């Protein structure tokens, strides 16, 4: 609560709503005086829905976190602004949105329309999906350092922003454009059971291994250009494959290596996986590495 910076309500001037969840609308503002550098910049400002007790206690582990959780490749938190009502938590805007939407805007099927200012035209090239995937296993390698678990580590809750930046978030399992994405057990709990290794379908255990399970979905996620994993299946057919042991087939855009990376996180015995830390290393080999090499893949 001490830990947590504060924005005054005055500094920030909200100019349209974004999205909008069970938990909170996300505004684009204005916020005036938080940098030196930038006089006035534009972030995303989550206004709080106080209908349950429990929301604001949400919102302060939230925005705890967040102040402990910093790094380049995590979503960047400003603050909250607690002066008066609605509580409002303050962000980096991400000017291309969650990382889903973009892979599908720059699918195969995408012309010359597509592009502009950081993305060429039509489907992002092997060079630029690296380079995704690459940031977002470089936020995974800080979680698995401060030993936090995800849980519901996707496309979705990954954002783009200006030059492809890509960062780690979570937004609740609350927008229902992505309802589909999660198998309801009864009433309120949601699964990403298509993201989940078998050992937390069944045991229902979630630990730094099953993050590694879920970055290697992620990686398949891109190199299908936000394809639906197990797509094919219903919620149960999707937990009979992976609890029967079966592996998502190589994307057509995909070289072998990288499916080579991919299985390695699919390692049913969660002992057996690979670091997030070795996948980044060859991500990032692989990412910066020169067209020549590239090119032969
Ligand atoms: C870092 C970690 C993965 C642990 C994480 C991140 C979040 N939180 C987020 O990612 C909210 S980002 C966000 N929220 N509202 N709007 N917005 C938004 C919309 C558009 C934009 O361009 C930019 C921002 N958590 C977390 C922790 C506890 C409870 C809930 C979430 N954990």
């Amino acid at each position: 609560d001490a830990c947590v910076h504060h924005i005054k309500r005055r500094d920030i001037v909200l100019k349209w709503e974004l999205g909008e969840g069970a938990f909170g609308k996300v505004f684009l503002a204005e916020c005036h005086n938080l940098l030196p550098e930038q006089d006035k910049m534009l972030v995303a400002v989550k206004a709080l829905k106080e209908a349950s007790e429990s929301a604001r206690q949400d919102f302060q582990r939230e925005a705890e976190l967040l102040t402990m959780l910093q790094h380049q490749h995590i979503v960047r938190f400003f603050g909250v602004c607690t002066e008066g009502r609605p509580l409002l938590m303050v962000f980096e805007y991400m000017r291309h949105g969650d990382l889903n939407r973009f892979l599908r805007s720059h699918g195969p099927d995408a012309k010359l329309l597509a592009g502009g200012e950081d993305v060429a035209p039509g489907p992002l090239g092997l060079g630029q999906l690296l380079a995704v995937a690459s940031q977002v296993a470089a936020g995974m390698v800080y979680l698995a350092g401060l030993h936090f678990v995800h849980r519901d580590l996707a496309t979705r809750n990954c954002l783009v922003g200006q030059g492809l930046v890509v960062k780690i978030g979570d937004f609740g399992m609350s927008r229902d454009i992505y309802s589909t994405d999660y198998y309801r057990v009864g009433g309120r709990t949601m699964l990403p059971i298509r993201w989940m290794p078998p050992e937390s379908i069944l045991y229902r255990k979630f630990t730094t291994e099953s993050d590694v399970w879920s970055f290697g979905v992620v990686l398949w996620e891109i190199f299908t250009y936000g394809k639906q994993p197990w797509y094919q299946l219903s919620n149960t057919e999707a937990i009979d494959c992976i609890t029967q042991g079966r592996e998502l087939e190589r994307p057509r855009a995909c070289p072998p290596e990288v499916y080579a990376i991919m299985r390695g996180c699919w390692q049913r015995e969660p002992q057996q996986r690979h670091s997030i830390k070795d996948v980044h290393a060859r991500l990032q080999a692989l990412a910066q590495a020169p067209p020549v090499y590239l090119d032969v893949l």
